[PDB]
């Protein structure tokens, strides 16, 4: 009984047809060093998505790997339930606290981004209770945001992929427009004026739905699993406004842009957002262990501090929340992003992505080259001037995608963009090799459909 | 500027009063070894909980270290979306599989044994859609049950303190009794009885619900947080009869009793369950990784596996999901239980735990002794004619918990209730120390409350 066939027998996979999988079977991963990794077969792919947006000192890291012995060997497990502490946790919520964007008062720790966005709906219905404002419980989220995918976290998210078939969304979590200028700006709008229809919008859902029923606004800076999406300019000032004007909380996802992955150190810095509460993971730990942590300012603290008195206390809690290991791996993890300086060296290697990628923005098949930082994708597209898809959409992400897995180099497709999420610590020689292999997809891909002109 | 001080200003506790902690501060854990735990003033701890009902092989386990160093210096992290896979995830799938106490069919990773019953939750949703049941949605739970605390799995938690403030359970989360003999059985009724009685509530619930309505049922096979209740002789068999007729599926939450908690290695074998889905977490990695594990039988694999090729592909799945040195963590925790037979070790240290702790069967604050293999809990009462709770409920239970730890003990008190679930390499003489500990703050407690 070969790997393969033990896989197919056992494993349900995530985000995976499982008929097709049953079929095909899957891709074994076999060892990672730097910015590669390696099959079962001994082919080395260079990972430009990070794992999953996330591997940021990439997969051979010996000071994170150490880090997690020295731990193991001192506490390999305990918890921070009925006042209980310890060390990792303490000094990552102070590390987290103090690099903060804007003034935060504290951190709860989760092992997903999915359980602290799910942590981060609760604790705002249990806010609003202790305050007294019992009806404002609606959370409104973006279509084609993602936010995790528990059943509270999936209707967050704005992604049919992840509610058809799930009876989601849930009541009281409502969407509006992806900020996606290319996709849904009208013909001839500028950025800025999308930007005033989005608010518009906004403000017409809040008082649709009366203003008192709206606890939380929340979104990804830019959006990662929706495509990279980059917010128009002005979007963030104009509707976090609105947001003011009706007492609504904003919440930054920064899931994927924390720690350095959009120029800065967070996502909410580069797009000028001042948020009440804030998601982290993925980068976190560079996903050696699984942690995400919540930053709440202090007007959210001080009121859930309040009702968990007057209730005994705060009922909830995860048997992994600030897991000493974790903390203590992700601890030395923001170390060493600090000390090697790689939000500016990501920022850098970032310029040399993009500019690398622009010299395919006349191709027929590119419709858009966007990102900032070192997180960008090439939207595809059969024609440039109604934007349409070749035959399907996905058609042509999904065949550039295998086509740079063929060239040694592992990419997500999402709908027709190509993504590029590489580790901080990509050298410049390192993205000129991603470039190539992009590159060659495209060649590749060219030849396969032919578009003459 | 101290590590209490930075404590209370950075970081907010679960299951903690946040006003009290502001003004106490931590108990900061230092180092662990064994079954015991130092706090940062090197005062050492039995943790007769295990940490969090989960510590199966203790504190220093060095082949669970060794586990991980090894798994980190090959492949420190990857996933298993779109049919990526790797080594530590499939032989642990295996070995799941393998080990199940009914035939099943896949495994599905997730770190947090919360995430992994929010999980079967969509799985069951997704399963009826596809079968074209789309009414076929509810959950049945019990009063006391826990399974987590996202806002679907704190709705199947049926303890109101994971509820209150919180607008839960949502709708379509359905609660019957409590199968706690001593507090819900009728006067001189028997174990038998009340289990028929139980039985008949929840075919009424489904009646009245509609069946068609009725997804599933789920239960932890004896509650833990909910004070380590064992369900009355019969109940189980009873129930699931139940189930079967109406098409209702049976899902055992083994989050706590997996790995030889109970007498045997899974609960579901102790108190004669077949579900067709089990959760599994905690001793699956005795805690030293956060992940968790659902397993599923053939009808329900093969529905969701149908749905996911219609849909494109399975819209679900967690970053940390299968995470491969969590998963290799699990695989060598599981290889050593098995190695040096703790399942049959902790049926032993539990007989010892239980029959000490029936030495306190007459003392005039004792209500109840309860548990089976290695998990046990003594329900304190100010009045045992009454049963009544000393000023109000947990005032008991929360001065017991104190008094151990002063005595070098860390159990939880649930309600008035106090807990054991020590690690599975506890010792003989080790189980008697937890039971003079226990025994010291029951004295100091019944000096306590006094005449
Ligand atoms: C039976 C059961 N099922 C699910 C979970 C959730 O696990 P997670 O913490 O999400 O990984 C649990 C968890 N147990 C910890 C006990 C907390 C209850 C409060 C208390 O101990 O008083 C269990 O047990
Ligand atoms: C991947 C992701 C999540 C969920 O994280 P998990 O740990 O996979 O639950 C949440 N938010 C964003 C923005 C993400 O990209």
């Amino acid at each position: 009984s070969s790997l393969p066939e033990k896989d197919i027998q056992y494993q349900l996979h995530p985000y995976t047809n499982a008929r097709l999988h049953q079929e095909l079977g899957p891709l074994i991963i076999e060892r990672g060093e730097g910015i590669y990794v390696y099959d079962d077969q001994g082919k080395g792919y260079i990972e430009a998505m990070a794992g999953l947006w996330s591997a940021a000192l990439g997969f051979s890291n010996q000071r994170l790997i150490k880090a997690a012995e020295q731990q193991f060997n001192t506490l390999p497990f305990y918890h921070l339930f009925s006042h209980k502490s310890h060390r990792p946790s303490i000094e990552l919520a102070e590390k987290l606290i103090e690099m903060a964007p804007v003034p935060m008062s504290k951190v709860f720790f989760t092992n997903s981004g999915s359980e602290a966005n799910d942590t981060v709906v609760k604790m705002v219905w249990y806010l609003n209770n202790a305050l007294g404002k019992p009806a404002k419980k609606k959370f409104i989220s973006r279509v084609n945001g993602y936010h995790g995918i528990t059943v509270a976290s999936a209707s967050l998210t704005g992604l049919p992929g992840n509610q058809r078939g799930f009876d989601l969304p849930l009541p009281g979590f409502l969407h509006v427009g992806c900020p996606h200028h290319y996709r849904f700006a009208l013909a001839g709008e500028s950025e800025e004026h999308f930007a005033d229809r989005l608010a518009v919008e906004l403000e017409q859902k809040i008082l649709a739905e009366g203003p008192e029923t709206i606890a939380a606004f929340i979104g990804e800076p830019l959006m990662g699993a929706g495509g990279v999406i980059v917010p128009p300019r002005t979007y963030w000032e104009k509707i976090q406004k609105v947001c003011r004007k009706y007492d609504i909380l904003v919440i930054a996802d920064e899931v994927i842009c924390g720690f350095g992955r959009t120029g800065q150190m967070f996502g909410s810095q580069t797009f000028g957002i001042q948020p009440d509460i804030m998601v982290l993971s993925k980068q976190l730990s560079s996903s050696y262990q699984p942690i995400a942590a919540i930053l709440i300012n202090a007007p959210v603290f001080e009121g859930i501090a309040d009702q968990s008195q007057a209730l005994g206390a705060l009922g909830h809690g995860f048997t992994g929340s600030g897991h000493p290991v974790a903390t203590a791996v992700a601890l030395e993890n923001l170390k060493i992003i600090e000390e090697e300086s790689l939000v500016e060296h990501a920022a850098q290697m970032g310029q040399l992505l993009r500019s690398g990628l622009q010299h395919f923005i006349d191709h027929p098949l590119v419709g858009e080259i966007r990102g900032c930082g070192l997180i960008a994708a090439v939207e595809l597209v059969g024609d440039r001037v109604s934007k349409a898809p070749y035959q399907a959409l996905g058609t042509l992400g999904r065949y550039m995608a295998g086509r740079a897995q063929e060239h040694g180099m592992i990419t997500r497709a999402m709908g027709d963009a190509v993504a590029f999420c590489p580790p901080l610590i990509v050298n410049e020689q390192e993205v000129g090799m991603i470039v190539e292999r992009f590159a060659r997809a495209l060649d590749d891909t060219t030849q396969w459909v032919g578009p003459g002109g």
